């Protein structure tokens, strides 16, 4: 797809077989989402920095699929304010910004 | 250009005329700065939610080069931890996020 940025980048994705909204982010550089029941096993992991960290579950090995892209990802679970798919996924599926 | 997402997205802008390093953030609605001179007058903008608000400076009708592509847009001054490109200024040069 070729999406355009007037509004925010949502797009529909399936996640450990989930199916959830989530925002295309590009500042971000990890794939999160909030309110899901993951398959497998999770490892505790420690994002953010000093006045901003958070302790999120981390899924390995997830699979992905967006717009019939079928990826193989990490998947963190924990507070975020919108789902975010991030840089980490992207690249998965080839995504460019272009201009 | 065409930007993969191996690395964060920074490029070099001139914004209000000055040379500055900044993320290109599609989870961004506004583009922000720390540290900056702008031009011209600035109004109070609310920003923020559910981790909190905060007043911040908008300036209007900001020239903004990136890449060659000239456009005048809102650049907000306020806490950020990175300088970032939002959506606003992207739209304007006609950024998309491709796969
Ligand atoms: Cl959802
Ligand atoms: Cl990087
Ligand atoms: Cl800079
Ligand atoms: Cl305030
Ligand atoms: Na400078
Ligand atoms: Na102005």
């Amino acid at each position: 797809p070729q999406i355009t940025l007037w509004k925010r980048p949502f797009v529909t994705v399936k996640v450990g077989g989930q199916l959830k909204e989530a925002l295309l982010n590009t500042g971000a550089d990890n794939t999160i989402f909030e309110d899901i029941n993951l398959p497998g096993r999770w490892k505790p992991k420690m994002v953010g920095g000093i006045g901003g960290f958070l302790k999120v579950r981390e899924y390995d090995q997830v699979p992905i699929e967006i717009a019939g892209h079928k990826v193989i990802g990490t998947v963190l679970v924990g507070p975020t304010p919108v789902n975010v798919i991030g840089r980490d996924t992207m690249t998965q599926i080839g995504a460019t910004l272009n201009f």
